[PDB]
């Protein structure tokens, strides 16, 4: 059962998916899942939906595992689904959260990379769909999105590692969410997580120019880092994609931020580099832990400011 799970060995996309029916099952008034879409390979795209009622309540949605080497980032998600379970009712602060916003976590944001990290090669990253007159497979989910789609920072090259894609949208796993996430209209804050290199992103990727909203999205980062590190001493660093990492076009947040959702960040979690994607597994449970209390942050103020 979810009690009996391990939360800190990296799973398979089964072991995963057995996992979400599971936590499912043993809550069925708080927990259920949604299926968005299947991916290119035919696999369903689930999403987590907590919630304890009300109709398209504000929520927050929470995303891992875009870049499908990157496992920290899946084995922090499930740890955050039991988390979820495990506080409601128990901590009272998070309990308060929980009975206004809903949460939405997507685990596996790319399940047929995933299952080829498994497979076949531990470092791929992309999508799997082919792409005609190339031999080379995949598009990087975090520059298809339209929002600067195919302006610099992403690569027309089929076989690069930031491969745009034909046009935005044209990966059914992106285009999934995009719908999700239109059709519902309530969604308040969205953070795709990502790893590794220790740091808090708001937008834009794609140009220098701040965005409106930067001093408040720039304390509240700092604030959630902070909180972060009251744990274990973990240091993130914070600031806009652009100036924190290297510009990059058709990302993720700034999409959801151009449709008004005010609160779009994205995580890169540990490390810096030492063993970078391949961090082991005796860091899974600390990183979700830190992250946790980070990601606590951020809800509690979209609870707070409408
Ligand atoms: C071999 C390698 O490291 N490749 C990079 C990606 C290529 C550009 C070289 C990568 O995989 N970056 C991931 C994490 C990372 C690694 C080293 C330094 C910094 C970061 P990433 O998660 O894939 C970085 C991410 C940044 C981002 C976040 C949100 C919106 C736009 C961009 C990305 O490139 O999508
Ligand atoms: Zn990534």
């Amino acid at each position: 059962s979810t009690d009996t799970f391990n939360y800190a060995t990296y799973h398979t996309l089964e072991e995963i998916y057995d996992f979400l029916d599971l936590l499912v099952a043993e809550n069925p008034h708080l927990v259920s899942k949604i299926q968005i879409g299947n991916t290119y390979e035919g696999r369903p795209i689930y999403v987590l939906k907590f919630s304890t009622g009300g109709s398209k309540r504000p929520a927050i949605w929470i995303d891992t595992g875009i870049h499908s080497r990157e496992w920290v980032t899946q084995a922090s998600g499930v740890w955050f689904a039991k988390k979820i379970t495990q506080d409601y009712g128990q901590d009272a602060a998070f309990t308060a959260i929980l009975d206004t916003l809903d949460i939405f976590l997507e685990i596996v944001t790319n399940p047929d990379g995933f299952a080829f990290t498994h497979s076949t090669n531990r470092m791929w990253r992309k999508t799997r769909s082919h792409t005609a007159g190339s031999l080379c497979i995949g598009v990087d989910p975090n520059r298809n999105w339209d929002a600067g789609f195919g302006l610099s920072g992403a690569s027309s090259n089929p076989c690069s590692e930031t491969y745009h894609g034909k046009f935005a949208n044209s990966e059914v796993e992106v285009k999934s969410i995009v719908d999700f996430v239109k059709d519902h209209g309530n969604i308040k804050a969205f953070i795709s997580i990502h790893s590794y290199s220790q740091l808090l992103m708001y937008p834009y990727g794609y140009k220098t120019e701040p965005v409106p909203d930067q001093d408040e999205l720039d304390q509240l980062s700092k604030a959630a880092v902070t909180a972060l590190a009251s744990l274990y001493g973990t240091k993130f660093n914070y600031g806009s994609i652009i100036k924190a990492i290297y510009q990059a076009s058709g990302s993720t947040i700034d999409w959801t931020y151009s449709q008004g959702i005010k609160y779009s960040f994205t995580f890169e979690l540990r490390d810096t580099g030492r063993y970078g994607f391949l961090l082991p597994a005796s860091q899974i449970i600390p990183t979700a832990k830190e992250t946790w209390l980070a990601l606590l942050t951020i809800m509690e103020h979209t609870l707070n400011h409408p």
